[PDB]
């Protein structure tokens, strides 16, 4: 087909020049070779590449985000790094600095006084202001968004606005006269430090920034005491707390490339030479990084020192971010659909049978829950992040990953507190107390124990649940070192596996055998009831789920041809020491204590979210007005869909508000020490973006 040459996409003259220099050079080491091609600017390349007339382009994050878009579609394939080697860069947080005491909030910026870097800037006003759309009374696209800020701000020096058209924008610019409110140098309060100063002389009450600058700036590391930034979650915290409370993360350029056919391959080859040979310091004969004399950054930023591979699930928006992806769209879109959405809450569903539930439970919502779904656990996480689904209840081994993603807990899902017990008319404050882990077998092999389960089969909800995994393989792990978690087993059915694994070997997929080793409910072996199942039917000789399992499945509790004659009398329980025990003592007889399942979300929706949850429980939880009668939350009755089904209600957490927290310390500690074996594209994911 076409060439073992990447073809490079140019936007001035200046920088197909500079490809040029680029080909001929790689020519002469006899390393991967690159085309050049020219159109006259970011869109024409975007263009170019989707119609495949050229192959990558390096892009600003508002071009990720229109290229991210039909009818393109390109992903993020390297991302420039900056700084220096040991201080590499690859981000910056957008920051609302105001100073040491005070009670306004985000949520109350009303009246005040802004400082600003500048008209159209990321970090001074396309996250601000797109954070704020909501608030500002604006009709839209088009009246001037500038007329609104200067009727929300009492007071704002935003640099390069139009004194004559908004005079507000302008009154606390310090430039003397005409100068004044300049978009230059000429003005004081112009960028990071003139909109930080700004703040600094007292002038305006916020500044909006770049972390960086609170640092770089502040002289001792006590005056910095004097500073505070503000959180989407109207909360206030330190400067240094960045990492937790900002409102947006600016991410460096990207070489953009096409989803589907990208050669994304070649693309990182001729980067990872290019760099290796023309790198910073590399030869005096060509220079990747650096620009003739009269022009900057041709093709990359000059001041780039290498690039980083973007993992393969990222996105432009996991590569924006929540924060800066949705400022973006608020900015675009109508004030009734902005209304609208942050009014709704849209719940994550796993599969087919948990949208079916969803849509029912949505129906009958009066408008405020809709749903959104995806195949995997990981895919809802995602749609999360990207702000285009809310919520979604998970396991606690999902509420480290979507914790290491930035997602916080909302409401755990609180159990009856012992097998057989009363309704608590205070459940939803009632502080949860976690469930067991067991591994139950079938009581006819009279030799299987604990100490002789390694080398059988076994039966697992999913990989990367509690329970069926975390559990079971850290407690082997423990004990023999191997991350060869593959020869822990002979077969199993380990959902979200590989489907080429012995892993998967025992799982059935659907009826008609699609779906197999899938981590949702169409592969007949997942969950807490497909696990027992493949131990029932015989398909395995352990299952890992928790003792209450074994209860709904047994004895008729579970309608289904298979497990209706089950007798709880037919399973035994495998103790860490070595017995075997009836079912009903799991207490004296399991794996570990495991955290209660959570609700996650973002910072921006969790007081939206309990309010709906809260007052949904009420109508359809356990004792609820409309529960049996048209709808009941916690049940489907093993099915386990959106919530688990002994589920009394979801409650609150008693300021255990953050993944580190709700899970505790030896939980993530033993996931930790886990992850290290092996992760998951969204972990890895998550951790690129953080680092
Ligand atoms: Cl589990």
């Amino acid at each position: 087909g076409r060439r073992r040459s990447v073809q490079w996409c140019a936007v001035s003259n200046p920088e197909a020049t500079k490809c040029f220099q680029w080909q001929r050079n790689m020519r002469k080491v006899r390393g991967p070779p690159v085309s050049c091609i020219k159109r006259d600017s970011p869109i024409q390349c975007i263009q170019a590449i989707a119609e495949n007339r050229a192959d990558a382009v390096t892009l600003d994050g508002g071009f990720i985000y229109e290229a991210g878009l039909a009818p393109y579609k390109l992903r993020p394939v390297a991302a420039e790094v900056y700084g220096t080697e040991r201080q590499p860069r690859t981000h910056y947080y957008a920051v609302a600095v105001v100073k040491k005491g005070g009670s306004f909030q985000l949520n109350e910026l009303q009246g005040l006084k802004s400082c600003h870097t500048g008209l159209r800037r990321t970090a001074g006003w396309n996250v601000p202001i797109g954070t704020l759309r909501p608030f500002l009374n604006w009709t839209g696209p088009p009246e001037p968004i500038e007329a609104a800020v200067a009727r929300f701000f009492s007071a704002s020096c935003v640099p390069g606005a139009d004194k004559g058209q908004f005079p507000n924008l302008c009154r606390l610019c310090a430039g003397t006269g005409e100068n004044k409110c300049a978009f230059s140098s000429q003005e004081p309060y112009f960028s990071y430090s003139g909109a930080f100063k700004c703040l600094k002389d007292g002038a305006g009450d916020v500044a909006f920034i770049r972390e960086s600058t609170v640092f770089e700036d502040l002289s001792d590391e006590a005056e910095r005491d004097e500073y505070e930034l503000l959180c989407p979650d109207n909360t206030r915290k330190p400067v240094d707390k960045f990492k937790d409370c900002h409102l947006a993360r600016v991410p460096s350029h990207a070489v953009v490339a096409r989803s589907v056919n990208g050669k994304e391959d070649a693309i990182w080859n001729l980067l990872r030479q290019a760099q290796e040979k023309f790198g910073k310091d590399k030869s005096p004969k060509f220079q990747l990084f650096g620009s003739p004399s009269g022009q900057k950054d041709l093709l990359f930023k000059d001041s780039a020192i290498g690039f980083s591979r973007v993992p393969p699930r990222i996105d432009s928006g996991l590569y924006l971010g929540s924060g800066y992806f949705t400022a973006i769209q608020n900015l675009r879109k109508s004030e009734e659909e902005v209304a609208a959405r942050r009014a709704r809450v849209v719940w994550c569903a796993v599969g087919e049978q948990e949208l079916r539930k969803c849509n029912q439970w949505s129906g009958l919502s009066e408008g405020s829950v809709t749903c959104s779904s995806a195949s995997t656990t990981e895919d809802c996480i995602a749609l999360v992040l990207k702000g285009e689904a809310d919520a979604m209840s998970l396991d606690g081994g999902y509420v480290y990953t979507a914790g290491k993603c930035g997602l916080v807990p909302v409401l755990a899902e609180n159990y009856k507190s012992q097998q057989s017990s009363d309704p608590d008319p205070n459940c939803v404050d009632r502080p949860v107390e976690g469930y067991l882990a067991v591994a139950v077998v079938r009581r006819s092999d009279t030799s299987l124990t604990w100490n002789s389960v390694k080398g059988k089969k076994s039966c697992h909800t999913a990989v990367d649940r509690t329970a069926g995994w975390n559990i079971p393989m850290g407690l082997l792990f423990n004990q023999t070192g191997s991350c060869k978690f593959d020869e822990y087993f002979s077969q199993s059915c380990a959902p979200g596996s590989d489907p080429r694994s012995n892993l998967c070997a025992l799982c059935i997929g659907d009826e008609e055998g699609e779906n197999k080793c899938v981590p949702n409910s169409n592969e007949r072996y997942y969950g807490y009831t497909g696990a027992f199942r493949c131990l029932a039917e015989n398909a395995g000789d352990v299952a890992f789920v928790k003792d209450v399992t074994v209860l709904q499945n047994t004895d008729g509790n579970n309608n289904e041809a298979w497990a209706k004659d089950l007798k709880l009398a037919d399973f035994a329980l495998l103790c860490l020491d070595g017995k075997r025990k009836p079912v009903t003592e799991a207490r004296s007889c399991h794996l570990a204590m495991a955290p209660n399942h959570a609700v996650v979300s973002r910072m921006d929706k969790v007081e939206r979210l309990k309010q709906v949850l809260l007052h949904q429980q009420a109508k359809f939880g356990r004792n609820g007005s409309d529960c049996p009668d048209k709808f009941c939350l916690f049940q489907s009755e093993t099915k386990n869909l959106l919530f688990n089904d002994n589920t009394e209600c979801l409650a609150r957490l008693h300021g255990k508000t953050t993944y580190e927290k709700y899970l505790g310390p030896q939980y993530v500690a033993g996931i930790t020490n886990l992850k290290k074996c092996s992760t998951s594209p969204l972990l890895e994911a998550c951790e690129f973006l953080r680092k």
